[PDB]
């Protein structure tokens, strides 16, 4: 029965839409053998119903045979109880059905899968999409193409042209006994004594030929874009994706591509009639995953369906149930209770990574910062000097921005359509942004905040932008603002760290301060960290020149002071006058190396913790060894707090963020230290119950008005209060 | 007094501070609102030549901060700034805005601490920004700075000893830095303590205070200056999504200062002025070469308004602050006030003269301005000399500027149908690397055309809070590999958010000659924002999945071909060998006749019958249109907005069929001039009838919540000087 229709999918290269809910299920399955192996799992633990329309057209929960799609456009509501959600957890799942019509989007599809994305919205589930398609649906009315006439120039000879195409009396006559008048748009006139019906436009009774789809390609195209703020959402290219099908993939951002998968606009043929020449070979030139992978249009890849559906369930795994829900937290064995292991030094080159998730070495592993394998990167096919993924610290899911201290180069293709053009090698200089690395960092800022509804932790370390020519021309300002209005959108907690070895000066701590938004940012700069406005070279070149070095000279050296002080007696001879001159001009000489190393000293000793502490710009100074334990409980009480202000909130609603936290914080007892993050989330979480009891407790004109309808002895009361 | 015999007042030498600035090749902060008044002026003279004005015209107020901190108006001599950053409250009578406007002017004084940015700076920055926001006034910003303030503490200088490993060489090294007892002493004694954190030590039995953090007690040395420059960052991101932001580099911005150009968006550079992060020898310094010449090859006009950094160029001072006051002239004079309507001698009832051809080229801006023509001026659809180009040295694709339909300000985005070419320079850096020409082929949207298309929706709707008409004209996006590598899918998606967010209405109008196909119309279909957004093609315009060509490869094959050579040649059909060469014969007029088969569904009537497109339209009667329908959605949109301050609250297809029905039975609601006029005439009636009727559901809701606990209720009447008087006066009738 569906045996054909699944052989025409896999000959695609892509899974039959209703086999995708199996894998979702062995996906799911995996993520449960990965967890604890030991967990025996019931048929209860997944479940897929298809959502179809109701009479009222309206999305339902259905058991109904697979493949009896009338439209190219299919959904289910997936029900799993999974490791982080052993209750269960929901999403929908929308895709494009290969076998139905190419995969197009006809105005049918358009308005389902627009229903299907208002679902999930309403419901504030997650949107899983599944690519596989041909973009907007092409079509021509059919029913005019045995019936339209030629006007011809000369009859005799069709070379000399023709004036337009018309129908005869018995074309409309046919036309109208299908019932298919309003098919064209004709003007009657009369031609050797016969009723032309000249055709001045082509309509077709038949819907989704041409601009009707592209209506709904805009529809579609719109719901992405608004259902990336509102819900979780991600695409899977299972298959091609053309046209509109792109514009999808990056309209919901999150993107996982099966390698070997188009995401393309228009195909390589085409482009080939409209150039005129062979210039393209391939769809997989235009968009494969060497094209969108290094872009970070494609976050991640995949080997296969199941890998990529594989993905999506891991990534699943760090975003709430749905909307405004908790972050998942998810424990495992690596508990927050112990010391970071792996610590840079600046005399040995490391990959943040190690700093991030930890290090496998000869003597054993060295844990970091996060959770032993909880690291998932994303983007990382893409400006590869920032390392941008989720993590767990001691169960808390959260967002990480970590610096590539490494060069890194990228290989830009040589412009097939340009023979002129050869390929390019780039390369970016380590704790520097750059415009990719600048855009990946708002991006992922965004993509943490929108859906994933992550807090986050940005280990800062960066010099500053690059500020050269080339950089500046590819108008790095533009993508480092993306980072300051990324932060401001930003609605869980941030903590931006200056790691051990780490840096942030003028040009960079301008896009990271907390006072950006801080409603949810806090900043904390480790023992061994550096911050000031320039690195030491650039300050005393500023601050500690030439006077400046020959004073301090006057003071330390002895050889320089006495030469100075022979130049006091007023009775020298000229010629001696210029020899003791000269000998300080040779001691400064002398000294001007190593007088310059001490400004150096001097200067890096002004850009410490402990001068940010003290002017306040930071919330702690911290030792990278107890991060982990310090971080996961403030990490674990902002939580706690942002909970009972999101519930404040919505009681009352209108006091600002410093009201709300003081209300809330009076709450706690006496000697409870509000500085002390263990003792507030115990005692929070001891007392949510109890917390919730304590929560749970021209007018001048119409004041006029109703004053004066008011009885006597009521008008009375007033006019004593008026008095 | 130099130089001396001078007619009038050494202005230079009254205040030396005025010819520090002239000597950095920028004017005087507090002569810029001379500045902002000759150009106010000129405005003047430029709208109606025979128009008297009086110095009442232009007023400007120094804003500093009182006792409180809170920003008050001051009329004191110029050169009293204390901190390195200046504002004015300037008052302008304009042709606009004839009772007055007002708008703030926030400005780094480049002779206070070469225009660094200390804490104190900031905060200012950030309390004016704050006090515009509030206001709903327009913020101008003047960059003449060095980005954030640097300093050591200078306490420490005359202090620090130095622990060498060796005192008869030091270049042997030394160990660290320390203070003696006396330095210490010396340090208390002028309250001082804090300013370092030492370690005592005893190195051969004396008393060495080892440096281990240097604080200094004088404020705006390091990190606290870059706390400010977040602050100001964010304080900007978040003011150009609320007031109408604007930035003139008028001399060097550095840093923070650079930053805070691209984040106000709307940029004026004066040529000869860098915004820069680094400087060019700090670069030589880090690269180790002589890789730089100046800082004008790191951030120049060049440079800049290449990016679309810089929207606009300036030769001078002057020409910059002209730019401000003309791009101001399309923005309300406040937040949420209407746009400003001001009508010239080209009137909205006109045909439109410039029209296209399919067969020849044209610049867009004669179909958006007009055309000089040797026989006379031929009209275009917008006001002559209305349009207003901005971010026009970048992405060049793409036609955005301001202009006015009869009257009425709004954005407009055009599509420049010639190949467009760019250079891309030659990285210093890199000495195998040489400079680029990259030509562009005219209606396509590439990274940068599309990047413009988004960021023009974003600044016409943020601040400016301008209508927008799109002459939509795009085949689709570069879909060729290199423009595919250069993200074009990220940029294309840009404009589907600017659109999303809209506030104002939209009109997406195909022009003739026009085009919109698969890839094109995805980001501009009015479906994306229905609240604001309708699409009208003009009667020569064309729309479809796929170009012509494109779609008979796909639907007019050799088959369909053949079998329309049999039903329409009769060689053909009687032979039905010679057939083949019949068919090769047939094969070119043929592929014309299924081409304009194909062409024929792509007609604006389909557009209509499909019911994609509003209207479908002729372009000489578009200005005439296009007006009324305006002018009657900006009316109905108001209505919309003053029926969100009624009882309840109410979705806008509520709101709208509401409106609606109030329309007598003599409005034709398809009559856009009829519409727009009844509106107009019983605005007053209106907003009446709707006041009485918030107050009457206030009165209806009192008597409910007092008809039922009285007492009570009486008692909270009695709780809730000048409004007592008003109550009494009402009870004693
Ligand atoms: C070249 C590359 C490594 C990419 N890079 C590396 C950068 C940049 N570019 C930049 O465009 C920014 C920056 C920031 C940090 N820097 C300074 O603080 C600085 C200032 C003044 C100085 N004078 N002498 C030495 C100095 C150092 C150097 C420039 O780092
Ligand atoms: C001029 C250039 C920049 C190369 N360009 C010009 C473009 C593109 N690139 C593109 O990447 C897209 C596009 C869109 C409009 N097009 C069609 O609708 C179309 C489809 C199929 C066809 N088959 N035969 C001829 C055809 C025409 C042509 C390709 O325009």
């Amino acid at each position: 029965w569906l045996q054909p229709k699944r052989y025409k999918a896999h000959l695609m290269g892509t899974t039959y839409v209703y086999d995708f809910p199996e894998l979702f299920r062995q996906a799911s399955s995996s993520q449960w053998k990965n967890f604890s192996a030991d967990v025996k799992l019931t048929d209860d633990f997944f479940i897929s119903n298809e959502l179809i329309e109701d009479e009222n057209g309206e999305l339902t929960e259905v058991e109904r045979e697979p493949g009896a799609n009338a439209i190219g456009m299919v959904a289910f509501k997936i029900t799993v109880k999974t490791p982080e959600y052993p209750r269960g957890r929901q999403f929908v799942v929308v895709a494009n059905d290969i076998t139905f019509k190419i995969g197009s989007f006809g105005p049918q599809e358009d308005e389902f899968f627009n229903k299907v994305t208002e679902y999930a919205r309403k419901r504030g589930i997650p949107r899983i999409y599944l690519a596989a398609n041909s973009g907007a649906r092409i079509g021509m009315a059919e029913e005019i193409v045995p019936l339209f006439q030629v006007a011809w120039n000369d009859a005799a000879n069709p070379d000399k042209g023709f004036q337009y195409l018309y129908l005869t009396s018995e074309g409309m006559e046919t036309l109208k006994k299908f019932d298919k008048e309003n098919s064209v748009l004709t003007e009657r006139t009369v031609i050797n004594g016969e009723e032309r019906f000249v055709i001045k436009t082509i309509i077709g009774s038949e819907d989704g030929l041409g601009v009707e789809c592209l209506r709904g390609s805009g529809l579609i195209a719109g719901a992405t874009s608004r259902a990336y703020h509102d819900i979780f959402t991600i695409t899977l290219v299972t298959c091609r994706s053309v046209g509109i099908g792109a514009y999808l993939v990056r309209l919901g951002q999150r993107a996982i591509q099966v390698e070997g998968q188009p995401i393309i606009l228009t195909g390589a043929s085409a482009l080939n009639k409209v150039l005129g020449r062979e210039v393209y070979t391939s769809n997989l030139q235009l968009g494969g995953t060497q094209i969108m992978y290094n872009n970070g249009v494609s976050h991640l890849t995949a080997v296969d369906d199941l890998a990529g559906v594989e993905k999506i369930v891991e990534w699943m795994s760090y975003v709430p149930a749905k909307r405004n829900m908790p972050v998942p937290i998810l424990e495992t064995k690596d508990t927050w209770d112990r010391p970071v292991d792996f610590t840079p030094t600046n005399d040995e080159t490391y990959d943040v990574r190690w700093m991030i998730e930890g290090r496998e070495t000869e003597s054993g592993f060295e844990y970091g910062l996060f959770d032993k394998g909880s690291f998932f990167e994303t983007l990382s096919g893409w400006a590869k000097g920032v390392v941008v993924g989720r993590a767990r610290l001691g169960g808390i899911p959260l967002g990480v921005i970590g610096v590539e201290t490494r060069t890194v180069e990228n290989l830009i293709p040589a412009d097939p359509a340009n023979p002129n053009s050869a390929e390019t090698l780039i390369q970016q200089a380590g704790q520097v942004w750059f415009p990719n690395s600048a855009f990946k960092t708002a991006q992922a800022i965004n993509d943490f905040n929108n859906g994933e509804q992550l807090p986050m932790m940005i280990l800062a370390n960066w010099r500053g932008f690059s500020g050269g020519q080339r950089d500046m021309f590819n108008e790095v300002l533009k993508y480092g603002s993306f980072i300051v209005d990324a932060l401001v959108d930003y609605k869980q907690p941030i903590i931006i760290y200056i790691p051990p070895t780490g840096e942030l000066r003028g040009g960079s701590w301008v896009v990271v301060d907390p006072t950006i938004n801080a409603d949810q940012m806090e900043m904390y700069a480790d023992v061994n960290a550096r911050a000031g406005v320039l690195e030491p070279e650039g300050t005393v070149e500023i601050k500690f020149r030439r006077e400046k070095l020959l004073d301090t000279m006057n003071r330390l050296d002895d050889k320089y002071r006495e030469l100075r002080s022979q130049l006091s007696n007023k009775s020298l001879a000229p010629e001696v006058h210029q020899q003791i001159s000269k000998q300080l001009a040779d001691r400064e000489r002398e000294l001007l190396p190593i007088y310059g190393q001490i400004s150096l000293q001097f200067a890096d000793l002004h850009d410490r913790s402990s001068r940010m502490v003290a002017k306040g710009v930071i919330s702690k100074e911290l030792e990278w060894t107890e991060a982990r334990r310090f971080f996961f409980w403030r990490l674990r009480r902002r939580l706690n707090e942002e909970y009972l202000i999101k519930r404040l909130s919505h009681q009352v609603g209108e006091a600002s963020r410093l009201e709300k936290i003081a209300r809330i914080r009076s709450w706690y007892p006496a000697s409870v230290d509000h500085e002390d993050d263990r003792q507030v989330a115990t005692w929070i979480e001891e007392n949510y119950k109890t917390l919730d009891d304590k929560l749970k407790g021209n007018a001048i004109d119409g004041l006029s008005e109703v004053i004066k309808m008011l009885s006597t002895d009521d008008k009375e009361k007033l006019l004593k209060t008026l008095k």
